[PDB]
């Protein structure tokens, strides 16, 4: 007939089905901790080394699973070091619930020590946001932020002021509303919307149809579309896999962490079906400046119209809305359009493969990516970090709908690669899990490779060498006209942090080591995570943003240059390809 | 081709079908004030004489159409006079825009006059709080505002350096996105969850629906649900309309903006149906403490056994899922609980009518609205302040389907009646409007009676003027240990503040008094507004949730005092009809 | 034993000398207001019609007095209310606290009624604010707030859930930190930078002595060396009357409220001598462009080289330094510079006085100020609006070292003027005491009247009624492309409102009837307040920082143009003044 508060608030948690959350115990916050040390048969702690990764691991568990990711800091600066995995969940809108520590209420506003008015700190990046003040209403209080927090797609902070967790509230007053759980309704297309929609999409002469991961339910009807219609597929780079990337009119993603024929296809495209996307660089690229119809599939009002102006709009959720359209159309013969965008992309794809199928000298990050590919299972599972690596995995990984992939999409912080695979591991214990990080990255949040070895989870990690922050010294060479700062540093050698951590790892700078090295890795992570330092070149990789390919765009000295720096001599630009089948370029 | 971004903003406006929008000139915002300048014919500024009455008036548009409302405010003091009713926007879930001035981009961060960092001050109240910084993506940031303020049922607010709306921009690159706004197509309600919930309710010895605005579509299926299955029917307050009044076996509303019947009998039910409902006592006041059942209609996630332990909680549409469950029900006999509230309903009604039937004699809040009946046309609206009012005007107004009825239901700011009557008048020129409203609320916004004055607005004002906080004095006498205080002060004679905006006006303090002057004012709001300035006695309204009538439960010297006090000698508790019709309490 | 929170917090309020505070009451404050009703005579409660009122009151008895201002306002819409008068006193930099009731910790983050997270609210205006949660440790939060508003010279918010003030504590363990209050001893002014700061001022050809109000208590000093030297003063505008305005050698204030002379000089002057002035125009206007040598005293580190580069700045008391170098100078002859300015402002005095020396006809602000001059006791107090009436009370009132004026500095929010008023005559009860208020922002606060009648506070109320909101309109003549819009409305009728509120009141069109509504308006205010609607044309007054007056600057059509709109035709500009004497402009 008495409970502890900080019991119920874990009997909330397990009623909503948390199987494991992240943090750093402390003075301000172990009442909760105490109330989870009962409770370790049920509901699993794992101890991070750095709060943010916690954040990170928390946001990266939403993102795999749906479930909220649960994270916790101490007062002070156990939570401020969860932000950077928080502002990931909220910008990646997924569902996160953390506990902040606090002071007693005793001591509250006295300016004791670590003793501080936290409510403030939180209020930018949560969707709810509260100090707690009382024991009884503390179950409610963090029932309230995992529903919100779902309903919302989005992080609740609780400050919970270390006292109450340990007073004693009556045992049959508390409840948890998960039982009450449902997902938004799943809104239906209007039927001569999408009627009219189709007669627009049918009627164009250049057709592309560019879908984002709010299509993740849709890669069959995506692919059957395209294949019956002769209609070309890009996505956004998240939206990688949802098509298989070997599906011969995927053109892949467009801007920067995106592919040649993307690039090029959407500049000519006269009609877009812009389905289950909120492409953030829409309106400053002028991605859509000569796009003559623009048609919108969206579940969210506030997405519709919001890129660009739309011709037809349509409210509903896109596999419902494609199936509608695919069960509406029949099978078009080809098209120059259609022929000329197949022989892009297989033209762009031998780039790619002449890169990955190098077999001896100086290591680049495609042999890499080529040698993870090889030791592959078809399910895997890949955290990636944030620099080159989101482009050269983006254009090397060979992708199907099995596969999962996570990065801090939007907010793009880096170190998330550690805590992601961590993340993956907990929930896909029997899928294989990468992490692929560049040396900047993986150095942010380096020490949570103690997490892996901590919690036995065989994460093969591949960190890429190339001792820059290359993807900023890409940007510096594009802008600044004095020289190169901050972008060249000294080496880490990851193999010997991995050591110090006590996990087995390799290192490698010349492609001919590749093939032992990674069937070690895969081997060793069939029990144990290990660690692969590839030692990488400075070459920049292909900007696809920056094209000097065609004739009567570029100079002849510029197409020289371009094609000697990026191993391009057998690439074509995509009018080549609409010349051949008797278009004009745009 | 070129257009100045003011002038985009202001088309921006009128591609989403802002019609009115309210608000104070000052030099930080006089750009977009030149802009609306050259459109009076397709958007119409009201300048009214605080900006809060603006802010509370844009809500007020969007609780009567659920369309925008919109209102500005100058950099500063302008900006934070909003605040009211921005609070009130958010909280009442509905959407808003606001404009804020800034200084310009070249004095900006200067410590220059009235420059501030504006976004802070926004930063809790607004969905979505921006200060834009560029000529060229104003109108998109405006039309992002408008998108996200629908979207997410709030506050969107903008603060524009005045130099931006000035800059010419391309004529042909912005545009609004009002085109592609729409609703949603709903699947069916979910079947088996609603045949689930139907078996639990019907199987009920005491059940009840209980529901709130969420339901506001459903009113037709609530009456027919009630009648066909012998179940009574209570609301939330703000609900009061969506089904009759008159209808025998509404109960109203619990709590203390509250009737009698509705509390008596929630604390008796073991079943209740919970739909399109957040009321915000039902934990602490632990209003389901008794029930056994409790079942929940809600199209919000977020509301999903939120305040109280759910057995069952269907995620759908309120009325879709109503004629689901009236599609699968059929008649029932009459129970000794439908009859026990239909006499408890009778009984409290002939009460209220006791009050209000008195003839003459000083005047009391329940002859005014008496008045206010006898002459309020059948699709009236009302725009109620805060405070005894929505006590009083929750029991004695006698609304149907057919009225409207707007105060701030969560925020409660009072000075609410007057810009609500504003807004009303302007979204419904044809229909009547009255502002019901205690001394202490009128005063707050009085000012702006002049904007009703200024735009020729017909409002039939009532003041009730019992030269009190009542509402607060009723709480210090029930918790305070130490006299009254800040709760009884000085009169303000609001016939006299009517004649100083312009506008014609009565005092009365007789119920004697009332059909003339209640006559005449019905005529004036043909063509200009009237205000009537109802001197009330300080007597306090029966206390809903402070019964004291059943002898099982309260002692005879309690129930005699109770009685003598609220004019309550003919009043029964509900356990009489209980056990009139053989039914234990 | 023990004692109620609230009542130890009544204690700390008292320890620290508040006098007065203000609020209006609800349920989620009435633990407090519970308090307050035991303590009438130790502290005294002012039950105000709006909360806005409340805080600008409790900023202006800052301002007034240097000791901190206190109001509260009921949990939700009476904080948000109170958001004018917060911003004003941390723009103003004026001690104030301010309370905000909340839900009880039983009902904190259940979104019950009126139930909200407070503390972001308050997080922008405030120096410190909290949310109290514990009853032991209130009155120390109360006495923290207090002690940070004063060191900090802004605004301390606390939210108080309703529950604490009525739990027990230990009488013996709270206290007040009040009797450890003091101000700082300081060290004398910096000998060598001051010495070296008096030889670039002597060295000058053109110098002036630009103080604002860190020069507050340097009057003396200021006009001394003035004379001394031969070196003009001109001021901020807050900072009139620290020199009487008769000094001969006083030309105003630069910007647009202020005068022609200090504007003209300004322009001219070789050394500025900018002493306890935080000037917010400097760096938008270009004020200093011309100038050589820019000299600085102030006491706020923040400050120093602040506001243009600065050759020397001395960190000292603006007192204590013009005093050091009153100590080393000694008499400058007469130089042309000089008498210059001495003839400018002779001939800007005089057409002041044309203006206000009318005797009949249509009634202008100028000789509605006169009348204010008139009637006005050597020690009067005013409170002004924000309006029109800056720029006209600047010119016109006639002030020394015994006045005090006060308006929203910086901040600027109209409406001020009745709770300024309030303020003025709860701390000087025995000094005459004007509110001079446009119609604008007299309308924004005219309920709060009803609060000098209730508490019999003699102020004298002059509303300048010009149906419009003059200082905007002028605005938008100078900067909109289209026609004025929200700047032009209907009449109120202020004697009419006053009437309402129970306030004698007089409304006058015509010059000839101001000297007895102004003899009457003085007499009724030995006892009773008294508010007078003065119906005045909408003349723009001339604006001194448009001047069209030189013949080598300004065409003749311009010259002819601006001298008849302004009545200016016996003006000249400095230049005619500059070459009587020898210089070059
Ligand atoms: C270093 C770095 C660089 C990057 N640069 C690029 C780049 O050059 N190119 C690129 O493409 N990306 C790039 N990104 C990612 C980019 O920032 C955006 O996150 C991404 O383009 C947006 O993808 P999205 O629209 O699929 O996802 P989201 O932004 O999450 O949008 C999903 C959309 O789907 C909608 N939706 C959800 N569910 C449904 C449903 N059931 N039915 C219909 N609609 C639904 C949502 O409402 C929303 O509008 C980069 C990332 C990193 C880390
Ligand atoms: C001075 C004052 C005192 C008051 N005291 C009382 C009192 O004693 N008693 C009282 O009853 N009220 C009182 N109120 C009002 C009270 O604060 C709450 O606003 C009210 O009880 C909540 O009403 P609601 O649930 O209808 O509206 P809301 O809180 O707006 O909730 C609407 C609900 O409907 C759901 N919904 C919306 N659309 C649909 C749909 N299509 N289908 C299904 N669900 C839908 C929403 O998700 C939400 O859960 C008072 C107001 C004032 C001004
Ligand atoms: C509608 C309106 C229009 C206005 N327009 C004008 C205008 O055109 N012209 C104009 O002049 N004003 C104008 N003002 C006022 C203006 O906004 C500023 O408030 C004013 O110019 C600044 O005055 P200040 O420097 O005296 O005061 P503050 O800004 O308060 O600065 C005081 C300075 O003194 C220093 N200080 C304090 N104590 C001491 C000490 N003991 N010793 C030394 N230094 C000390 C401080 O550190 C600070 O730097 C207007 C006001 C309103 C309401
Ligand atoms: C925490 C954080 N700081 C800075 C950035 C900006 N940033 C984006 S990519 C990048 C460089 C990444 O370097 P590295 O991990 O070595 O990858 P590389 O591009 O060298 O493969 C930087 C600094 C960021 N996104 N996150
Ligand atoms: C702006 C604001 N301040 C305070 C309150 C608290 N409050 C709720 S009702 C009430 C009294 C209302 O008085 P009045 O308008 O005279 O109505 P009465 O109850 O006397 O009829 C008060 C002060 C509030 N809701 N809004
Ligand atoms: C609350 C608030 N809203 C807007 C402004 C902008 N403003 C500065 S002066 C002014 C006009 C004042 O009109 P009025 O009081 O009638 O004085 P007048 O200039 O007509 O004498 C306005 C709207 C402000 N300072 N405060
Ligand atoms: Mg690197
Ligand atoms: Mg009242
Ligand atoms: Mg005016």
């Amino acid at each position: 007939t008495n409970i502890l508060a900080g019991a119920a608030v874990i009997k909330v948690l397990e009623a909503w089905g948390v199987d494991h959350l992240y943090g750093i115990p402390g003075g301000s916050i172990n009442s909760i901790m105490d109330a989870l040390s009962a409770e370790r048969d049920r509901i699993h702690y794992i101890q991070v080394r750095h709060e943010e990764v916690g954040a990170m691991a928390a946001a990266a568990d939403a993102k795999l699973t749906g479930k909220i990711g649960v994270c916790f800091g101490s007062a002070g600066p156990g939570g401020t070091h969860l932000m950077n995995g928080l502002y990931d969940a909220r910008e990646d809108h997924v569902p996160v619930l953390a506990l902040i520590g606090q002071f007693g209420t005793t001591g509250m506003n006295m300016d004791t020590f670590q003793e501080m008015n936290e409510n403030p700190i939180y209020a930018d990046v949560a969707d709810y946001n509260v100090t707690a003040v009382n024991a009884a209403t503390l179950p409610h209080v963090i029932d309230e932020a995992i529903r919100r927090a779902y309903a919302h797609q989005g992080v609740a902070v609780v400050q919970i002021p270390v006292d109450l967790p340990w007073q004693q509230i009556p045992a049959e007053d508390w409840y948890a509303s998960a039982n009450s759980y449902q997902t938004p309704l799943l809104p239906e297309p209007d039927v001569q919307a999408v009627t009219r929609l189709t007669q627009t999409l049918l009627a164009a002469e250049r057709p592309l149809i560019y879908y984002g991961i709010g299509a993740r339910k849709a890669g069959k009807e995506l692919e059957q579309l395209s294949k019956t219609l002769k209609i070309p597929l890009m996505s956004t780079y998240p939206a990688k896999g949802i098509v298989a990337d070997r599906y011969p009119a995927y053109l892949g993603s467009a801007n920067r962490v995106a592919q040649k024929p993307a690039n090029e296809a959407l500049a000519q495209a006269d009609v877009v079906l812009f389905v289950g996307n909120n492409y953030p660089f829409a309106e400053v690229s002028k991605a859509f400046k000569n796009t003559r119809y623009f048609l919108q599939i969206d579940i969210d009002p506030a997405k519709l119209g919001k890129r660009h102006k739309t011709d037809i709009a349509v409210l509903a959720d896109a596999q419902k809305t494609l199936a509608a359209i695919l069960a509406q159309v029949s099978e078009r013969e080809s098209t120059p359009w259609w022929q000329a965008n197949l022989a892009n992309v297989k033209n762009w794809r031998a780039y790619l493969a002449s890169l990955e199928d190098k077999q001896e000298g100086p290591l680049q990050a495609y042999q890499v990516l080529r040698a993870v590919n090889k030791i592959a299972e078809p399910d895997a599972i890949y955290s990636i970090d944030v620099g080159d690596i989101n482009l050269n995995a983006n254009r090397h990984l060979k992708l199907t709908p099995s596969n999962r992939h996570i990065t801090s999409n939007l907010f793009a912080t880096m170190g998330v690669g550690i805590p992601g695979a961590i993340a993956a591991k907990l929930n896909y214990p029997e899928r294989q899990v990468f992490n692929l990080a560049g040396d900047g990255g993986a150095s942010m949040t380096m020490q949570d490779l103690a997490t892996q070895v901590q919690y036995h989870l065989p994460v093969i990690n591949v960190v890429f060498t190339n001792c820059q922050y290359g993807f900023i010294k890409d940007e510096q060479e594009d802008t600044n006209q004095n020289d190169f700062i901050g972008v060249e540093f000294n080496d880490i050698d990851f193999s010997k942090i991995a050591d110090g951590v006590h996990m087995q790892a390799f290192r490698v700078n010349k492609i001919e080591q590749l093939p032992d090295v990674f069937e070690q890795a895969k081997a060793i992570a069939q029990h144990e995570p290990v660690l692969i330092d590839a030692v990488i070149t400075g070459d920049r990789p292909l900007p696809a943003e920056k094209l000097r390919l065609d004739s009567a765009m570029s100079s002849a000295a510029d197409i020289e240059a371009f094609k000697q720096r990026y191993e391009a001599q057998d690439l074509q630009p995509l009018s080549t390809y609409l010349k051949q089948f008797g278009l004009d370029d745009l």
